[PDB]
């Protein structure tokens, strides 16, 4: 066929149920997430194909970076109750990856202030229990399909997206392929 399970994506064995439909997992710290953040802009391409009705969830993970690595699943967490994703994405992965400012939550939040959201918002979001459960759910999700790594992407909680069955020789053309995949699997 042209689309097979183990080529553009894997089958979870144990698949899980009430999963979201589109799910993202990344972290500031991983290579290959600023790649497909800042060069491909891959969620977006996908968004952009997928059916609508199909609602699209992006989650950060603990496991790179020790401390600050959760410092930032909290931050990503702050970033989604205030709905600024949009407006801190960018300067997270270069303060973590491009210029190497990061280095302790309060940096992280400079990058919040700089974009534009008042201290006192943060710290409020920061502390909530709403931030608190959504930090919660980030960390259900990624247990649930046991991730080890990142990027990552997974259809209805049964369908893993898998990369390297790609080719990567042109850019814009993985997009499409990695993008088309996710519809294929969407509609499946």
């Amino acid at each position: 066929a042209q689309y097979e399970d183990g080529k553009q994506y894997t089958t979870l064995e144990k698949p899980v149920a009430g999963a979201p439909q589109v799910l993202e997992f990344f972290s500031f710290f991983c290579p290959h997430c600023y790649q497909f953040e800042e060069v491909l802009h891959i969620s977006d391409n996908v968004k952009k194909k997928l059916p609508e009705g199909v609602k699209m969830t992006k989650y950060h993970v603990n496991f790179m970076g020790g401390d600050l690595g959760k410092d930032l699943t909290q931050a990503w967490a702050v970033a989604m109750a205030l709905g600024v994703e949009d407006k801190v994405t960018v300067p997270l992965f270069e303060g973590v990856q491009k210029t190497q400012t990061i280095r302790s939550a309060s940096d992280i939040r400079d990058v919040f202030i700089n974009a534009g959201i008042k201290g006192e918002e943060y710290d409020a979001a920061w502390n909530s229990f709403v931030v608190k459960s959504l930090v919660a759910q980030q960390e259900k999700a990624a247990a649930d399909v046991q991730l080890r790594g990142v990027p990552a992407m997974f259809v209805n909680g049964k369908y893993q997206l898998n990369p390297q069955g790609m080719d990567t020789s042109n850019m814009d053309v993985f997009v499409q392929q990695y993008a088309d995949t996710v519809k294929y699997l969407s509609e499946k």
